């Protein structure tokens, strides 16, 4: 998916 966490900063 894109982690929460660091998807990069966003």
């Amino acid at each position: 998916x894109r982690p929460p966490g660091a998807s990069g900063x966003r």
